[PDB]
């Protein structure tokens, strides 16, 4: 469905064809919670600053298609090198020795389908979200029949449309021109590779804890303590990492290679053939009228992205090590056993051996030559090593409590639930919002508590005396400390 080649601001797109437009949606979630104190705020602001910013011409198309341009760069790697391939029989063999050597089932239709929640977009073919074609208990038309050929389709072994709807990812950000954009996947994909990917999935999650692929992790309960104790097992030195344009850099040879070592332990049918095929082909998407390709770049709606992304990141972050023994002479194998790491999507934290410690520029520059670019968990300073008391993953740094091992979100994501209110609503600039009379705002706020207690009973306080003021906003109840803090020890054990 691509027609006529646009040519606009050095993109590779063309007219849709064949095909509805997908126009994306406007404006930001987001709006200010009015008479918040000056002294909760933390810079923060929606992606889509909209006429709030300046720039006449920082608009939405303009902004995506600035955006999708970097998918459209060359990978910085065409194929994989011996240090990659290494790791890839790491992971194979974890996955082996996970599975016992079995392979995993497909799912038939009703189960795949069922694993995808009410609350998606149907992609760029379906309009709306599923709820918006499940009512009454049963498919519409327009959903099954859609279903219908694409499940036809996949299971005669044939590559189905890897096509995206696109957008602009609304979230908060800090005050500085990247910006994630959306890719809603297509309903057909979706549930094809739900099929397929599923159980081997599931069976991962049930052991995120272990790593090194942390997807499914409950940071709330004792797999923090165990993901502690298996970094410090084998070591006391630590790195951790975040890494900038991630997702959008990729090397499709990774990424593929990925894809390959997570459908070898899953059930041989047409249907794996086919979701194989379909993942592992660049992606094309839906601005509005426009569909534009890709050259690199790994979807952040692409079916099982954190599992495969974090694949990827284990085979690099091991390349690396691997490719940095190498050039000193020294061969290095099982890192993910010498070594324990953990991975979610481009989040990492590793042991780090004293070797490694001395390798550490080396294995930084290979990271780089990999086609990364890695920087320093805390966001503050340049990459180095730190100690256990230092170490962070998934937005939290943690501390050694009575009730075993507690994370705490960094205090800035904890104070901007009081600035912003994820509305109801799209606003097309910064805006305060008086609607906040909602359950959901209920709830969160009464959470925000609990995390609020991990850090100690002053910033416990300071938030909840703003709580409180919220309370003439908010149907919500503010728990004691104690009460708080009884919910985090209750959340462990
Ligand atoms: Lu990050």
């Amino acid at each position: 469905f691509c027609g006529e080649p646009i040519d606009y601001r050095g993109i590779t797109a063309h007219r849709l064809v064949g095909a509805e437009p997908r126009p994306p949606v406007s404006g930001t979630r987001y709006a200010k919670v009015p008479g918040v104190p000056d002294e909760y705020k933390t810079g923060y602001r929606p992606a889509n600053l909209g006429r709030s910013d300046p720039d006449s011409d920082k608009s939405l198309m303009n902004i995506a298609v600035k955006n999708l341009q970097v998918y459209q760069q060359e990978p910085k790697l065409d194929k994989v090198d011996e240090f990659i391939e290494r790791a890839a029989a790491d992971v194979l063999g974890y996955l082996r020795f996970l599975t016992k050597g079995e392979r995993q089932a497909n799912l038939n239709f009703k189960a795949a389908f069922n694993t995808l929640d009410l609350s998606t977009s149907c992609g760029p073919f379906v309009p709306g979200k599923k709820i918006d074609h499940v009512k009454d208990g049963v498919m519409d038309q327009v959903l099954a029949k859609h279903l219908y050929k694409c499940w036809s389709v996949a299971n005669s072994g044939k590559a189905l449309h890897h096509i995206y709807a696109c957008g602009l990812k609304d979230e908060l950000r800090p005050l500085d021109g990247k910006k994630r954009l959306l890719w809603g996947c297509d309903v057909g994909v979706a549930v094809c590779a739900a099929a397929v990917f599923h159980n081997i999935c599931y069976k991962l999650k049930m052991v995120a804890r272990f790593g090194p692929i942390a997807v499914g992790v409950d940071m709330t309960s004792r797999d923090v303590d165990v993901i502690i104790n298996n970094l410090t097992s084998k070591a006391s030195d630590f790195l951790c990492l975040d890494y900038s344009k991630w997702d959008s850099t990729m090397s499709p040879c990774v990424v593929r290679l990925a894809i390959d070592i997570l459908a070898d332990c899953c059930e041989q049918t047409e249907l794996t053939k086919s979701v194989v095929l379909t993942l592992k082909s660049h992606p094309m998407t839906i601005l509005d009228a426009m569909i534009v390709q890709t050259k690199r770049g790994l979807p952040s709606g692409m079916p099982f992205t954190s599992v495969i992304n974090s694949i990827c990141h284990w085979l690099l972050w091991s390349a690396a090590v691997y490719k940095s023994c190498a050039e000193i002479g020294l061969h290095c194998s099982n890192l993910y056993e010498d070594a324990p790491f953990y991975t979610y999507g481009d989040d990492g934290v590793y042991a780090m051996t004293p070797m490694m410690v001395s390798l550490l520029p080396a294995i930084i520059e290979n990271l780089r030559d990999y086609g990364l670019s890695p920087t320093a968990a805390d966001k503050t300073e340049f990459i180095d090593v730190c100690p256990l008391n230092k170490i962070s993953f998934l937005k939290r740094t943690f501390e050694l409590t009575d009730i075993g091992w507690v994370s705490k979100l960094d205090k800035s994501s904890i104070l901007r639930q009081l600035e912003w209110s994820k509305t109801t609503s799209r606003h097309m600039v910064i805006e305060e919002t008086y609607d906040l009379a909602k359950e959901e705002r209920g709830v969160q706020l009464e959470e925000l508590q609990v995390a609020a207690a991990a850090h100690g009973q002053e910033f416990f306080n300071f938030v909840c005396r703003e709580l409180e003021r919220q309370q003439a906003y908010t149907q919500f109840s503010v728990y004691s400390y104690d009460a708080a803090r009884k919910i985090l020890a209750d959340r462990k054990r």
